[PDB]
C-alpha cells in the first residue's frame, strides 16, 4: 500500500551499494 518510505531506502541502498 505505502511503499514511499520503504522503496526509498531500498532504491537508495541499491543505488549506493551497487
Amino acid at each position: 500500500r505505502a511503499l514511499r518510505r520503504l522503496a526509498r531506502k531500498i532504491a537508495h541502498a541499491v543505488k549506493k551499494y551497487g
